């Protein structure tokens, strides 16, 4: 499960795709099939015993779902642990809008019912994501939407300025949860709030507030007052829209749908909704 060797020993190691708290992440080749594979190289630290990194690949290894990227194997070497996962060829839903522009609204229902599918997974695995955006949601050729992994929950490397990295870009969590280090937890629902700001993000180009320091939105957040964000251009988006926004933002968790619930919301439930949509979208890469 975990080999002992280079990766480089299997994999032709391609570009640097990008990285973050997660580990770097390589385009990689094999040597004897020639398919297209990911390569994240997470650095493993001090106390890092291999009895737990084996308890979290097999997490990784029977954690899988259709709307997750699939993992295929790793390798421990010289102090960095190499996690291969599928290749998703047009990489994240904001590597896209940042060429094409704001997604259709229909290109947003099809994410956003795609990553339903994904965490009504994770949340029925009793696993919380709570890093939904869409730089975590990957495309690959085929139109198909995938989650990069199942979430912050993985306790291998970074995983302590993984999960506290949302406290210097909050804007994608759930008021609950920007109430760190305050007595209230939190639960799977703040999931739900993070793919309603997911989806103002894919119609708006960056989530509500994004340009106020950080440290003010947690503020404002955490206030009796605090008014969940809304869709700036209402003559645009349809009834369905709004209420999905709507209800997905409801400020209380035990006011908001689950995960289930949502997938038969209106707006993802409709007709007409494929991959089809998102190979329209990556059309537009070439013009
Ligand atoms: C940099 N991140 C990732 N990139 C990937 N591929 C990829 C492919 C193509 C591009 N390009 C092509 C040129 O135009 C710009 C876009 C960018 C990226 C993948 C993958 N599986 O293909 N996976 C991750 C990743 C893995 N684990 C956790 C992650 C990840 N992303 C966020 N989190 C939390």
């Amino acid at each position: 499960d975990i080999f002992n060797r280079d990766p480089r020993d299997h994999y032709d190691l391609l570009q640097r795709l990008g990285g973050g708290t997660y580990g770097e992440v390589f385009k990689a080749r094999d040597k004897v099939s020639g398919d297209l594979v990911a390569l994240k190289m997470v650095k493993m630290e001090p106390d890092d015993d291999v009895s737990t990194l084996q308890k979290e690949i097999l997490i990784l290894k029977t954690c899988r779902h259709a709307n997750i990227v699939a993992y295929h194997g790793s390798y421990l070497w010289l102090q960095k642990l190499w996690i291969c996962m599928e290749f998703c060829g047009a990489g994240s839903l904001q590597d896209i809008y940042q060429v094409t522009g704001s997604l259709s609204e229909l290109q947003i229902s099809y994410v956003c019912r795609e990553v339903l599918q994904g965490l009504a997974y994770l949340h029925s695995q009793k696993k919380i994501h709570r890093d939904i955006k869409g730089a975590n949601i990957l495309i690959n050729d085929a139109g198909e939407v995938r989650l990069a992994d199942f979430g912050i929950s993985a306790q291998i490397g970074a995983e302590l300025a993984r999960r506290l990295e949302f406290i210097g870009t909050p804007y994608w969590m759930a008021p609950e949860v920007a109430a760190v280090a305050l007595k209230g937890g939190y639960n799977e629902l703040c999931d739900i709030w993070s793919l309603g700001i997911t989806a103002i993000e894919l119609a708006e180009l960056q989530p509500p507030l994004f340009d106020v320091h950080p440290l003010r939105v947690l503020f404002l957040m955490t206030k009796s007052g605090y008014q969940p964000p809304r869709l700036k251009e209402k003559g645009k988006w349809s009834a369905a829209f709004h209420n999905f926004i709507k209800v997905t933002l409801t400020k209380s968790p035990k006011k908001r749908p689950s995960a289930t619930k949502m997938l038969s919301h209106q707006l993802v439930s409709q007709p007409g909704l494929n991959r089809g949509l998102i190979l329209d979208l990556l059309d537009k890469l070439k013009n």
